[PDB]
């Protein structure tokens, strides 16, 4: 039900401070290698008002090299799928809201996003576009209430040096019964390969490692 | 351009841990008096499966009485408007993020309201519906960056006694030019006075009164 | 057991990042009118390199003006006294936890306090000493697990403008079995009436009183 | 100033809800391999009524192994030393303030430290003492305005499973001037190993590493 390469098909529908927009991408990756890559198209909203960075996270744990040793979640949940839930929030106050339908097409996952972004102060990096990159992360997975948990603290770097930190909190719910693993870590670093100057089009990838913390 | 009978009427489209909804309301209210009255309609996504009580403060601060010794910053806004954000931070770990923009048409307040809200868990008092009523509340208003914010802590009271607690965080951007005020607070006072069995239909009303603090 | 007019005397022993410092104060003040005022002397760690405001609503429920129709938890939990927890979560990340054991000598209430306060950022309004007044607020008391709670949200005003955030938990503890009340707020106004240049020596005093919200 | 074995010297001296306690420790470590181990024992406050691991991880960076390509600002502060202050807020509010004052006498360690934990409620797993084991963490090491922080939010095991999550937040500041380092991570592993009925004596170990993340 998981092939060495698979597809990603995906819509994002959402508001930042008010502003609605639609994203749609098309890409691919390898979910045993724990990489990915997309192109990703600015479809309403356009010219986007804010920092591209707030909205790529949001664009599958699935695609995390998840070893012998640590229960996969993700690829248990296929081919039925899985949803998720993540609140992320700023130290600035602003606070970003998102859900993915995560559901599979042969070769193909297909994602049906929602983001909301509320609070963002005019003078902020994400309203001003100072945002770099963000910094490669650990997330650590947890079971609470039956369901699988996902929190990672991380940040920003900024245009003029110093980061903008970020808290998410991820709720990932199987559409099956799959078995439960333990506290474990997954390791992930997002990157924005390339993009033309006002992000219509932009080309996103993703590294990602599951392992058990310090051997 | 403000008179002492005004309507409402407004629209919201949302989600609830991925689950889509809208409602419709209408109603009216005595902005000098700080009080209104409005009935609502849910028309897609019912039955309702959360707590209604998340809703209700976010179904305007124009209804709250103001004493002249307050620069009033949303009289001030109109007949232009203004909008609204706010995230609302639970403390089990459920946000809601809202946005409301206001616009007047006569004699009629007009609301596009979006509304999302992720993370509530199963067993939590939201999706299992113990949520009784939101306690009378006092908002801190305060001028940041040129806006005005709003702060309040607040609770629910919970079905078998307790307090189910929330944070709100509002901006508030008036559309053209107005004064900005001091640091003052708003009392509140929301509820829920007429309901049917899947709350379909919800008769609302909210008193609210500006003050200074302790003289 | 508690008469109009009441005397103070504490003791209170703390740091703030890492350096220590103690201030001893002596004051009077009318707990059914919600009232009092005190002098303050600091006799370690002067001249104090940090607001003293962070301090002073640490320097007692009691002196709260109480209608007859909300439980006095406070002036109840006399002569055995009662003891109290706070933590003071500053916006910038700023912590201050403090603790008061409070006895009653004849006339007299005794504190023991502690106050330790941390991640205090160099540049911050309160290492700067920036800061000019707490503005009034409107604290929340509610019980959860049998205990009294308060939490207050409120903020400093700054020199040039402005306000800095600060959230308060306070859990109150009677010595003995008292009864609880029900959700009430009480509002609070503290100032400092006058110091000396390093604030060695203060007057500060509080005017506080309970109600039940709107109206 | 750093040789292959150091030994380490402690005293702890602190407060939980208000009851104070003191705590000394005599240690020894590798700070090139990242590990150490001590053993701890309580002087005052005995029998402690909360769980001891929330005190583990204040009884040191300087044990940490910092590969070659990653500044040591821990290890390129002595033989000056270097304090710490840190908030470690847990999830169900109780939050602990420590500082800790680190100097060097030959080849010894010299820790100075104050602790204050306050709102653990009574019903909570701190002061019922139903904690396992702090889980493996991974730290993030940042520059912000010319110091070194450190942020970290892991959990405690919980007796028969769960998890009981904690934010720390640390500053770093090395007395002498230093380099800074980029973005970094440190993983953790604390344990503790031997402990009596009701932990007067504990010995403590952890196991610490620098690295750079999913490159």
């Amino acid at each position: 039900v998981i092939k060495p390469d698979m597809k990603i098909k995906l819509r994002m529908e959402g508001a930042v401070n008010g502003h609605p927009f639609a994203i749609e991408g098309v890409g691919l990756g390898k979910p045993f290698e724990g990489k990915q890559s997309m192109d990703l198209k600015v479809k309403e909203g356009g010219p986007l008002p804010f920092a591209y960075d707030i909205l790529t996270t949001v664009f599958n744990r699935v695609f995390a090299k998840y070893p012998e040793n640590i229960v996969d979640y993700f690829k248990q949940s296929f081919p039925e799928g899985y949803s998720w839930e993540r609140s992320m929030n700023y130290e600035d106050g602003g606070i970003c809201n998102a859900t993915n339908d995560i559901t599979l097409d042969g070769d193909c996952y297909i994602y049906e996003i929602r983001f909301d972004g509320v609070n963002f102060p005019a003078n902020g990096p994400v309203m001003q576009k100072r945002t770099v990159k963000w910094e490669p992360s650990t997330e650590k997975l947890y079971v609470r209430d039956g369901v699988l948990k996902g929190d990672v603290n991380t940040a920003l770097s900024l245009e003029g040096g110093g980061h903008y930190r970020c808290d998410f909190k991820t709720t990932y719910k199987a559409k099956k019964v799959v078995q439960l693993p333990d506290y474990h870590f997954v390791d992930h670093h997002i990157e924005i390969k390339s993009h033309d100057k006002d992000y219509s089009n932009v080309n996103l990838h993703e590294h990602a490692e599951a392992h058990s913390g310090l051997p």
